[PDB]
């Protein structure tokens, strides 16, 4: 939808094709900090943004912004490290424009993460919430990426949103925590999309807390979104990297330039925690 | 009020004008699938959008989207068949062009109706919900069709909402369902508009149902604004074609690819309650 | 951010201040109807936006938009007489364009006042609440002042809010109060921006009134988020205009076609309690 047309994906799906050797089937997007996952591919290609076709090149940060092809625990992959957000400017049909290529390469499994910050006081700051559903705060204003006129051949005009996030993942995703002896469980809940590049502010914590969320960040759902659009087995998580405050004796204050949690603790156990789980994905070829 | 100047409405609606001999006092919107209003006009002629100068044209669907003059039970029509939504990509300056050039045509009443999921347990797909209220969850945000200058010719910089739908004909309404022995009683809400073309996920329905919302759709409110704005007497209502799913144990899933409810026992009951009711709209004359 | 860049805000303030002798340190934003305050400046030098470099100039309305710099009770202000608001049209950028001008001159605290309608149901019409705390309802959809790439040369990326409102101003701005024996407390709360020009409709204020907020306006957010975001110091408040319709017997009906609660009561109570402020601003000198 909107800016780019059923070619030009195409187009930027075929020169990737021809310009790497791997097929990939699911695509990992990496949310901040929790890039260096595309460390452990195996046979990795690496593309920077910028030399691929129509593919929206990140903003001044030239300190990142890649797909990385390769294979991690047996599965073939495509991993796009450093997402684009809305703050950033981006219109979402630009956000969302590596969720329809990832469709046209083959990909039919695409696994989010984002960091994001914790509304539910049960959360812990390192602590991994599974998606078990999001609210989509900009899309009820209009933001929405399949905004424009709806083109068919990805999918349809009225998608459902009900079931985005895969039951049958998630259910793997549980068992597989336990069967690496965890202790802190895996948690589960509503990620909430908030656009602006700002923090929340106690009020605005709080309406998040009412309104059922789980977790508030500022990406996942236009991706999840399109994926779904066009038939993507969608499952993703958020890395709780920080607390978010709802009292007014706050003391502490929301800080992005301490991308530390994620790093910290996370890098690890969230890199090792997505590995197993790609022998969890059934193969296209799978059968029994 | 942007993209277009009181000269464009002033044009469209004087070409309509010297092009039918109607001189419409109702207008009506015709939601999804409860288009074929149209047919039980009479003395009917019939303007394709394209046709129409300043009229904004249908996106890709070519199989509607016109402007039907007529008369309806007793009173001078003129009817929307095919409204504009934000998620086709149309800016609400556009979805609502159609509201200013109805005031300038003469027209005193809008009666607006849609399709809308339902939110509210009470109610049950195909029963119709008289719009008592919105909540216009784009216009917080800024998605506001009298955003920018304000031209005092059609109305106020800041119109009341407070009022929106007509106290008076609600109660008509209500009685002339009576009057109809219908037995399934005439509902009464809030109809919340949400602009992006996906239906809502679970978390999104249950925000949408603790923020009082009776009824989700994806239009009317741009056309109710700025229909207020400009005076027109406003009655609406919303056809709830499906139960929006609020437990994860979901199973179904949400349809537009489905638009059976509205043509189903809709397409009837609701085309005739319609009728009646131009009984009850008070003649530019009347007096006693 | 977007549409004007750093050499922009550079050369408007240059130009302002090789144009007044007067380096301002307290720059305050007026207002609806609480634009009288500026004709109590001593030294008052007076420039109307549109003779101002890169100025976003008030549309339609001939009868005002001035940047008046001047010294009140001791400080050496900066007021803009009229603010710029979503619903003129303006992008937040232009909105907020006066707030990073006034960081270049010199300013380290910005107190914005407003005019908003009450939700709170113990505020009276003519109330004056601090505000404590804000919602961004139109920066949850994307409608943020800082969206678009961050000019480290103003503030960060994400930029925290947490923290808005000056905990240290408010004390002071209450005790003040006390020390003018008024009778009817300062009040304080929590604002809401909507953006849209129209009035809340019942449901809508009902949601509001849910979501936390006491009062709602169309306005001061997006300054008081790139004021923060560039480290000036917040305070603010509101000025009870209106209780918003809460019941559907409403009766009365929204107006703001009677500016008249802002010019009557308030036009001097609050003017004077402006002032007596400017004493508790300390001093970019002070030391004990
Ligand atoms: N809105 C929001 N985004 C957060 C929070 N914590 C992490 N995030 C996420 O990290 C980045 C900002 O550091 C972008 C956003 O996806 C939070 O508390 N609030
Ligand atoms: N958002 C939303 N729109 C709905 C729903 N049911 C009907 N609708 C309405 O029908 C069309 C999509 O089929 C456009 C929208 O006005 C619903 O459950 N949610
Ligand atoms: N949205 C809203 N703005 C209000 C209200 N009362 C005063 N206002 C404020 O005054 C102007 C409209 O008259 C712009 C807005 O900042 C109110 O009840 N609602």
């Amino acid at each position: 939808e909107n800016g780019y047309t059923y070619e030009d994906y195409k187009n930027t799906a075929e020169w990737l094709l021809s310009h790497t050797k791997h097929r990939p089937q699911v695509a990992i997007i990496c949310g901040s900090g929790l890039g260096g996952l595309t460390d452990k591919l195996t046979q990795a290609q690496i593309f920077d943004y910028s030399e691929i076709p129509n593919f929206p090149r990140s903003t001044v940060p030239g300190h990142a912004g890649r797909l990385v092809f390769g294979f991690l625990n047996g599965r073939a992959c495509v991993m796009m490290q450093g997402r684009f957000h809305m703050y950033e400017g981006y219109p979402l049909w630009k956000v969302t424009f590596p969720v329809r290529v990832f469709h046209l390469l083959g990909v039919d499994t695409l696994v989010v993460t984002n960091a994001a910050g914790g509304l539910n006081p049960k959360f812990e700051v390192g602590d991994i919430m599974l998606i078990r559903d999001h609210i989509n705060l900009p899309g009820f204003s209009g933001q929405n990426p399949l905004r424009g006129p709806n083109d068919e051949r990805f999918g349809d005009r009225f998608p459902a949103m009900s079931d985005a996030y895969d039951r049958t993942m998630r259910q793997r995703a549980l068992s597989t925590w336990k069967q690496m002896g965890e202790q802190r469980e895996l948690q589960e809940g509503t990620y909430v999309m908030v656009a602006g590049p700002s923090f929340e502010t106690v009020a605005e914590c709080r309406v998040l807390q009412k309104l059922g969320a789980d977790a508030v960040g500022m990406s996942t759902v236009p991706e999840v979104i399109v994926a779904r659009h066009c038939g993507l087995r969608v499952f993703g998580f958020s890395l709780i990297t920080n607390k978010v405050i709802m009292d007014y004796e706050s003391l502490e204050k929301a800080n992005h330039e301490e991308v530390l949690a994620a790093g910290k603790q996370a890098a690890q156990k969230l890199e090792q925690f997505v590995s197993i789980l790609m022998a969890s994905i059934p193969l296209p070829d799978k059968a029994s």
